[PDB]
């Protein structure tokens, strides 16, 4: 794998979003992954619908949590790989209560055919990320509410509770870091992003790494 990758620079990552008071980071992690993969497959960068997942993926628990891998399985097995646009299935869960599932009225903006799980190895994850793009990972975000900037070096790494998106890394820096897209608006962290140290399993970043497959 190359020394440093940033898929934001390649135009592969959509704007930072806001999950609100909903426990739907799993859906932002999953949708954000799909968005990137969709683009990297030659299709236009498209905003896709977390609310689609929150309302309809009954394999997960809407505003009360879920798993990226479930979402990936749900999209393929229950929705024919279909992922609707953000515009046509906009987010309505900011106050923590999701509207129920709807089918009509939404426009299919992307398709996936499955997913892969990555090993619990940061070198291997970086290897995959270098070739195939942004990875969906679960982390411990307990120590994240007070992050301002810089590279988090001793993140509380005790229990996974939050889904995010690895959009890149940098092994050349003084403290090697992952670049992570979060869903807590752009006011948080570094314009909605956080850099955590790479190699010491900060926040348990490597425990649940996976990615949708497009085409
Ligand atoms: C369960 C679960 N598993 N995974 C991978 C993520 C979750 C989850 O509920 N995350 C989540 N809830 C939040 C509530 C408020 C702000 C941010 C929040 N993030």
């Amino acid at each position: 794998a190359p020394a440093a990758v940033d898929w934001r620079a390649r135009g592969a990552v959509t704007a930072v979003k806001d999950q609100g008071q909903c426990g739907s980071s799993w859906a932002f992690s999953a949708i954000g992954n799909v968005e990137c993969q969709w683009f990297l497959a030659g299709h236009p960068l498209t905003n896709l619908s977390e609310q689609m997942l929150v309302s309809c993926d009954k394999t997960d628990s809407g505003c009360s949590g879920g798993l990226m891998n479930n979402a990936f399985e749900w999209i393929v097995q229950e929705n024919n790989g279909a992922v609707y646009t953000e515009d046509s299935y906009p987010y309505a869960s900011g106050e923590g209560i999701s509207p129920p599932c709807t089918t009509s009225g939404h426009t299919v903006g992307a398709t996936i055919t499955g997913h892969v799980e990555l090993p619990q190895d940061e070198a291997q994850i970086a290897a995959w990320l270098a070739v195939n793009g942004p990875v969906a990972v679960a982390v411990d975000a307990s120590s994240w509410m007070t992050y301002t900037g810089g590279v988090m070096t001793s993140c509380v790494s005790e229990q996974l509770d939050h889904g995010v998106l690895l959009v890149g890394y940098n092994d050349s820096a003084a403290v090697p870091y992952w670049i992570i897209k979060n869903s807590w608006t752009t006011q948080w962290g570094e314009e909605g992003y956080i850099r955590i140290a790479k190699g010491s399993n900060q926040c348990l970043v490597k425990e649940e790494a996976s990615s949708a497959v497009v085409g």
